[PDB]
């Protein structure tokens, strides 16, 4: 329980993470209320939308300064009396809540997830795993022999959309930007990995899947979204999970050729369905429970990229978050990008 700590703070609204966010060095350690845990963060998750958050896009009325980081895993170092009925000092806990980019974060006990130990694999589940699980269960209409296309398939959430679709006996196609990532996809049971830098995705889908794909787990936006719509089967479902190709722009939007979208959907009786995890929190506990079971049992690969093969090596310390965000946006990661705060 130190007097002071470091944390990241959004000091200016911008999708340029380095220009928006400051490493603040002499911050008091916040104290937990009656219903709160104080978590010493050991690993924190880097998420594409960290730059949407720094840009102010979740609530454009809220001015800087504000905390940042959506998820953490670590040890309970202090807690309020009511919280102590369910949690104990020293316990491993994980959470999805704002302000994880800090050495210590106050988290309401009611939203914390107990975990068996502090491993970065368990953090991969909190946002990336639950997003894939809930969207596909609630909106995917998966069943044996459906064809599922997953974009950013070798990324944090993509790896789960791939594996969970396979567990539903689907035939799965996955896009990624390298042969190393394609090999990773194959190792997860991907039926058709596509390196979109060396193989034209539109041609692959037209030639190999002429009747189309039944479900798209679409994270990329832009030209990839356009191709995905064209590739939809009759009654197919494209799920808008995100559009990372656009987040760095002033609006966060990626250009699409969507003027003909209503016509295309009518012609195919097909759909475009958005998904925002925070609209489905009633499903979160059950998703996390099943994901954790599969993770511990070794029935789910939870790939972690701690940056050990990045230019400057392992993502250690809050200062490495800047590098880690850049790494994501250079498309370099395989699995979930995680930063370690060692102690
Ligand atoms: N709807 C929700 O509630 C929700 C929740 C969590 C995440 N998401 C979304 O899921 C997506 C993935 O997020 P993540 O945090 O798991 O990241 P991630 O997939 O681990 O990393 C992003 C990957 O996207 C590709 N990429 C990066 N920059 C790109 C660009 N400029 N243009 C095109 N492709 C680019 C790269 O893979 P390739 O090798 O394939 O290029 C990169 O590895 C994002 O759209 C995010 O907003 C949505
Ligand atoms: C797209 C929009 C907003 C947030 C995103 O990424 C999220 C969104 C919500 C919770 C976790 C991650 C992805
Ligand atoms: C119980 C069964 C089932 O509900 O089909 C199952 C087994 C293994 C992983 C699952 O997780 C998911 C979750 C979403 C989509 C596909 C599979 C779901
Ligand atoms: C068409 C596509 C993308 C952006 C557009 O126009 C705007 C203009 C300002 C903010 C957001 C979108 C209009
Ligand atoms: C009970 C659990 C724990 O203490 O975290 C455990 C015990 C032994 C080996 C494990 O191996 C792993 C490690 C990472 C993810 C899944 C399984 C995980």
């Amino acid at each position: 329980i130190p007097q002071a700590m470091q944390k990241l703070v959004v000091t200016r609204l911008s999708p340029n993470f380095r220009e928006a966010v400051t490493l603040s060095r002499d911050c008091p350690v916040p104290l937990p209320g009656d219903g709160d845990l104080l978590v010493r963060n050991r690993f924190v998750g880097v998420n594409a939308s960290d730059i949407n958050y720094s840009a102010g896009r979740y609530d454009p009325s809220v001015k800087p300064p504000f905390d940042i980081g959506f998820e953490g895993i670590g040890e309970v170092v202090a807690l309020g009396l009511s919280a102590s009925a369910r949690y104990t000092v020293g316990q491993a806990v994980a959470y999805m809540a704002p302000g994880s980019f800090a050495e210590y974060t106050v988290v309401p006990a009611s939203i914390a997830t107990p975990v068996p130990s502090v491993k970065p694999e368990y953090l991969t589940l909190l946002v990336s795993g639950t997003t894939a699980y809930i969207s596909l269960k609630e909106l995917g209409g998966l069943s044996e022999g459906k064809k599922v296309l997953v974009t950013a398939a070798a990324g944090g959430t993509g790896q789960f959309a791939m594996q969970l679709s396979k567990k539903a006996k689907c035939h799965v196609i996955g896009t990624c930007s390298s042969d190393e990532k394609s090999a990773f996809l194959k190792s997860l049971g991907c039926d058709r990995p596509i390196n979109y830098k060396t193989e034209p995705v539109g041609t692959v889908l037209k030639q190999e899947y002429p009747e189309g794909v039944d479900v798209v787990y679409e994270s990329v936006g832009g030209a990839m979204f356009d191709l995905a719509v064209d590739a939809l089967a009759t009654k197919g479902r494209l799920i808008v999970i995100g559009f990372i190709s656009g987040y760095q722009t002033p609006t966060g939007l990626s250009p699409v050729k969507a003027g003909t979208l209503p016509a295309k959907l009518l012609k195919k009786s097909a759909s475009v369905q958005g998904f925002f995890l925070n609209h489905y929190l009633s499903k979160y506990q059950a998703a996390m429970s099943h994901l954790l079971e599969m993770c511990v049992s070794g029935d789910l690969v939870c790939e972690v990229d701690l940056g050990d093969l990045s230019p400057e090596g392992r993502f250690t310390g809050l200062e490495s978050i800047f590098r880690a965000v850049n790494y994501m946006y250079m498309g370099k990661n395989t699995g979930k990008i995680v930063v370690e705060l060692p102690h």
